[PDB]
């Protein structure tokens, strides 16, 4: 049944949106913090979701299920573990994985998230309780796995100590920055405190990457590449009502972070349109197909492989081409990007 079962390589999932309702509930349950429901099965189909929603309903997700394991090292280390797990099974042999690491924190971080009370966890700390996680799962599962440090839209006074802790912690295992959260509050670009977060992380080696353009208009787009100086684009789908940026950006063979499932889900992406995806097939584009958020979409990744090729005529071919372009374009050094490319194109041949 799976729609492409070869290896292959995922650059846009959030960690955050990637925890077993198991693991959620068990916390929940030891820490007495009080989930919508206490069952596995009964919690994944109340934080999960079949339609478009709005933003206010999609965000009061992630209050259900984070207070359970924020401010909790235990669950920190676990859901890191379990992570590099869950893309074993999805025959990923690389994978970058993002998240902020001051919405896990309870302490050292204003205002403190979800409602938490003060305890000792700090954004630092959580940084190498993920780390752990995530070696000790690679180890294991045998899955290459590097993290990505997100800022906050609204919340730029976080952004130098994102940097900060990508250059203290970094190929142990962060590679990158990225701009997470959402894309549509005026000006956000270019509040000082991201602008100056990401001009630090071209000075200091970083990669970047930055959601934009996913509902943003192409303008947050251009912003994020003229002006962060970005890598890749997450999603980046509003790229196309600007026909000489989409022709500039294929020029420089930019990597779009495509998320086909989560952006039917969203609202992102018209049922009755062409997805955007399609558009970048034919013109061949460079990017990559990804999950974003496996426990909010009630998906996996074939999840999004069975969409393309089923309702969008994608071949075993384009798939291949997709995750060669996604191996091309990750943050790892480039001696380690070669033998990933080598992996693939045995395994593809
Ligand atoms: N799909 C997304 O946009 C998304 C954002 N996150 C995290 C950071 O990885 C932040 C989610 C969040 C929700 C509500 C308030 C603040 C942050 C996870 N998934
Ligand atoms: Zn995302």
């Amino acid at each position: 049944t799976p729609a492409f079962d070869k290896p292959k390589v995922e650059l846009h999932v959030h960690l955050d949106g990637a925890i077993k309702p198991e693991t959620i509930l068990y916390y929940g349950k030891r820490r007495g913090i009080a989930l919508p429901a206490d069952t596995p099965e009964e919690l994944q189909n109340i934080i999960g979701m079949d339609k478009p929603l709005t933003l206010p309903d999609f965000l009061a997700k992630f209050d259900y299920y984070m207070p359970a394991i924020a401010g909790c090292r235990d669950a920190i280390k676990r859901i890191a573990y379990e992570f590099v797990e869950m893309k074993a099974k999805d025959g990923v042999v690389y994978v970058e994985v993002r998240y902020s690491p001051h919405l896990l924190a309870n302490s050292k971080v204003e205002p403190i998230p979800w409602n938490q009370a003060e305890g000792d966890l700090t954004p630092d700390e959580v940084v190498s309780l993920v780390n752990q996680g995530l070696q000790e799962g690679e180890r294991d599962f045998g899955v290459k796995v590097r993290s990505i440090l997100c800022c906050m839209r609204h919340q730029p006074s976080w952004s130098s100590e994102v940097v900060e802790l990508c250059k203290k912690y970094r190929e142990q295992t962060v590679v990158a920055i990225d701009l997470a959260g959402d894309e549509t509050i005026e000006g956000s670009s270019l509040f000082p405190g991201h602008v100056q977060a990401y001009a630090e992380a071209v000075k200091s080696g970083v990669h970047r990457t930055v959601h934009a353009g996913e509902v943003g208009s192409a303008n947050v787009v251009k912003e994020a590449v003229d002006t962060l100086k970005t890598e890749r684009l997450g999603h980046g789908y509003h790229t196309l009502e600007d026909t000489t940026l989409y022709n500039r950006l294929r020029q420089e063979n930019m990597h779009f972070e495509i998320c086909p499932w989560s952006s039917y889900l969203t609202g992102a992406w018209k049922p009755d349109t062409e997805h955007a995806v399609i558009r970048f097939k034919n013109d061949q584009v460079n990017y990559s197909l990804n999950t974003d958020d496996p426990l909010i979409f009630k998906s996996t990744l074939d999840t999004d492989y069975q969409m393309t090729k089923k309702d969008m005529g994608f071949t075993e071919e384009e798939f291949k081409r997709l995750n060669i372009n996604a191996a091309k374009s990750s943050f790892l050094p480039e001696d380690e990007k070669k033998e990933l490319l080598d992996l693939l194109y045995k395994a593809y041949r």
